[PDB]
């Protein structure tokens, strides 16, 4: 079938408002986690988050941003970055049936959903709600709010799969190109950061709560003292393009997507079975004649999750396990945006030949023994990288990206 | 070039809790719209809805339903029906990497998102929120809550595209089969019915508000006095299966999915451009050399939307316009669940050889002149049918289904 490559990327995360800032943070093992007064004031036990340090005010046209929630804003900014980074101009991607958009969020916008209900319950009712809540709270807000202003004419929808959301978006974009339906598909997602949504995760005890005094140490994937993930927000977008089309326009190709796995655990609702992850990684590795040099694990810094994935990794690679690092230890877990952001971190590592450190590992978990977990920025000529994304509902996504040629 | 067919269906809608009840309602032109005290008490102007007339209490295992919102409950029930209808035993679809599930909702669960925020702000805080809000509120709730209990091992995620949601789910399922990645994919969706979400639509003036005294006459697609859609809830699921696989096990085949269109308007956020719909239908008709005998329009009973779609239909078919009826006049518009429910209504019309009436047209809109809008149940041997689904954000989906031979 058609070969697919990534020709542009854009990102707004807790560790950088663009790929340059993100690159700098990854190289330095810099944490994007900070103390959140908002989370504390809400009554939560987790008082830390990976927030986007960016004043979005005036960055998007008033008539466009009025329909957007933060997830959409983050994705929109990421898309603007990816478009420029891909070297694409309106005449090329706008009003083009061959150019699509597949991007979503894990929870749409709890903030505006609550805003709507709060306003409605007030004395002004519908007048207080306003006519822009649907597009903001809508589960497809991210795709709707981007496809419209960017004049996308091809595929247009969101894929939702919790923590695997943007990973499946990328995989689905790849499929659209392999099916010969699209030449370019902007894929990714965004996730707002708010107590409205964060309290739901805290309520199930999934968030870190023992390190509120030392925010940068809260997310500690593989550390024996980890106690939950640190919620994060942000966006990411990559330009997925058919190989010949990219070469024809002399695009800059970060890597080719040579593998995409999407499986289901069909077991536990909020806990990984590991079995699903094994099949997912194997599916993404099928046909890949090159070994995985680096693996950006899901590793959100959870007691059971972290180890379950490592067990799956050991089962897939055996004694030939690749270098592993969980960027979440630095960035936190951006839920729906995690897939594309982590795919981007992996692409930056592949592009700049280095492995980002898995920080805050003061005491490696006993179940992370015979594995190569990189805890220090290491320069290395990577060729093939893998990124795993596992969300609630036992949904798994794995992407394998490899350098093209020369 | 794998061929894809529908071998089972399940539905929970305002006009029936199974395909038999729905069949009867369709043939009788029975309205599923009722007065809603809940909507009225919330302060809304629209006091009518297409509610699911069923008490789901006890229909789902306690340990399973605890993670579900109404959208998931409706989809789950629909899936049970679809599995039984397809004659699939547990050992035939469970723990099978070749069996997937793609189902979503338009807004996840505004009710539980609001519940979480409300509980969190109360005297109990996190204790009142509970550990089940995430799976209920997340956008992928429908796929997550079904893939897990049904032991799905293949693809598992939700497609979100507002009112086109479940249509894109079906189309994506078709693609998975065409890609040879799955043999069977359960596709569909669900949508809860609540003021929390409904008030958002009312706040933008999208809902009918002039017929609260006569609920069954509120939804009146193509009527000159239509004033907005009537919100509805419910679920639907279809068993999308590779042709050879279905034939091998002697499954009952409703129809082959011979066309699937998915496009984007790249124009207005809450209004259809018509141009996108034209491309969507044309895309779904590629290679389909049989005429469309019946077209189930999106037709939600909105002033602009109703005629915008009719114009697109005229552009696509010209002087060969098919018989048209908007089932939404009877059922109301179930947002994310509309795609699959309407595909199911179309499949029932195809299976039973009749065209459901487009009711409540007391005065046909002047822009509908020269069209074959069916206003009375008509027995007819249909062979190829088309169903359109358009959502906010300019997202379009079209499905074309055709009866297989003998
Ligand atoms: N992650
Ligand atoms: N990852
Ligand atoms: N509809
Ligand atoms: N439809």
């Amino acid at each position: 079938m058609k070969r697919v490559v990534i020709t542009g990327l854009g990102i707004v995360s807790s560790i950088g408002n663009n790929q340059q800032e993100v690159l700098a943070s990854l190289r330095e093992g810099r944490s994007g986690i900070t103390f959140s007064q908002e989370l504390k004031d809400s009554g939560m036990r987790s008082h830390v988050w990976g927030n986007v340090k960016l004043d979005t005010t005036g960055l998007i046209d008033r008539k466009v941003v009025r329909f957007m929630s933060d997830a959409s804003i983050y994705a929109f900014l990421s898309m603007e970055q990816a478009i420029a980074d891909a070297g694409l101009s309106p005449e090329a991607y706008q009003n083009n049936p061959r150019v699509g958009l597949i991007a979503g969020s894990g929870g749409g916008s709890p903030r505006f959903q609550v805003f709507g209900a709060d306003a409605m319950r007030g004395p002004r009712g519908l007048k207080a709600v306003g006519p822009y809540v649907v597009t903001k709270a809508m589960a497809s807000g991210v795709s709707a709010c981007l496809a419209t202003p960017f004049k996308i004419h091809g595929v247009n929808y969101s894929i939702s799969s919790a923590c695997a959301t943007s990973a499946h978006c990328i995989g689905n974009a790849v499929e659209q190109i392999q099916l010969g339906k699209q030449d370019i598909v902007f894929a990714g997602g965004g996730e707002e950061l708010c107590w409205e949504m964060a309290c739901e995760f805290d309520a199930m005890g999934a968030l870190s709560t023992k390190y509120n005094d030392t925010p940068e140490k809260a997310s500690r994937t593989y550390d024996a003292h980890r106690d939950g993930f640190v919620i994060a927000g942000g966006g990411g977008m990559v330009v997925v393009e058919e190989l010949e089309h990219a070469l024809a326009r002399g695009a800059h190709i970060y890597a080719e997507i040579v593998g995409y796995g999407a499986t289901s655990d069909g077991a536990d609702m909020v806990a990984p079975s590991g079995e699903g992850a094994v099949r997912c990684m194997k599916m993404a590795m099928h046909g890949v004649d090159t070994p995985i040099d680096y693996l950006n694990s899901h590793g959100t810094s959870t007691p059971v999750g972290d180890v379950k994935e490592l067990a799956a990794i050991r089962e897939v690679f055996g004694d030939k396990s690749p270098a592993i690092s969980a960027t979440a230890a630095m960035t936190g877990h951006s839920l729906g945006a995690a897939g594309v952001q982590e795919a981007i971190y992996s692409l930056l590592m592949l592009e700049h030949g280095f492995i980002a450190p898995s920080i805050n590992i003061e005491e490696l978990d006993e179940q992370a023994a015979g594995l190569n977990i990189v805890t220090e920025t290491t320069d290395r000529e990577l060729t093939t990288v893998m990124s795993n994304s596992f969300g609630f509902g036992g949904t798994n996504a794995t992407l394998v990206m490899r350098k093209l040629k020369d």
